[PDB]
């Protein structure tokens, strides 16, 4: 309980989730598009499009209370932020260290791709990070057929593992994905939403994504499985 986030588009779509288990929302974006009462919104530095208006971005979402701030989203991808490791080590010095004393900071969030991408590109941000590098969590996604629930376990597994080794103490899963029709999307998660709030090394969890779990402004049946599990 108070792991379980909302991941949005489209700010209006929150309400069909307003009452269920939920603690805090992001956007990908910087800004919220709105204004969300009892939920913790975690602004979102995407990549280097964003470098401009981040100072008064990061300011803004913490004088609203926000306690953590995420960085670049899926660098490892070429057509998400598609940065280097060298290069996403040099800007998240410039960009993330800046606000260590205000604010917890999360790693870019990798793809669940093999290494070199995912948690390959991760331990290459690492090495050239070299210490210098102000990171309270790592931020990781995974996204595959629902049929492979022990390769999503393995994943978050391997997660906070290489995280213990850098002395980053836990993860957050922000973004997640069993694919498949509804029936196997609702036992993928049955299946992990009891293990991600049992497991010790996770802090928090979103689901992908908002915006597919409502038709009109009704709740699908994934959707009534992510409030209710
Ligand atoms: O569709 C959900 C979101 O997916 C992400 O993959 C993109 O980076 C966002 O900019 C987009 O809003």
């Amino acid at each position: 309980s108070g792991k379980r986030g909302l991941a949005y588009n489209n700010i209006n779509l929150l309400t069909a989730f307003e009452g269920g288990p939920f603690s805090w929302s992001y956007n990908w974006e910087p800004r919220p598009g709105g204004y969300t009462a009892g939920i913790e919104y975690v602004p979102m530095l995407w990549g280097p499009r964003g470098y401009g208006s981040w100072n008064a971005d990061a300011e803004a979402g913490i004088a609203a209370g926000s306690k953590n701030l995420l960085a670049f989203n899926e660098p490892d991808i070429a057509s998400q932020a598609n940065m280097s490791p060298e290069a996403a080590a040099a800007a998240y010095q410039k960009y993330m260290n800046p606000y260590a004393a205000r604010a917890r900071l999360g790693s870019p969030a990798v793809s669940n791709g093999a290494p070199p991408k995912g948690l390959g590109w991760m331990q290459g941000f690492l090495d050239v990070c070299a210490g210098n590098c102000k990171i309270d969590f790592l931020a990781v996604h995974w996204h595959g057929p629902s049929g492979n629930v022990d390769d999503f376990k393995r994943y978050v597994s391997e997660a906070i593992a290489l995280g213990q080794k850098y002395g980053i103490g836990t993860v957050w899963v922000t973004e997640f994905e069993g694919q498949g029709d509804e029936e196997a999307q609702v036992n993928f998660l049955k299946e992990v939403l009891p293990w991600l709030d049992s497991n010790a090394g996770v802090e928090r969890y979103a689901s992908f994504f908002v915006d597919n779990l409502v038709k009109g402004g009704a709740l699908t049946s994934v959707g009534k499985a992510y409030k209710t599990i």
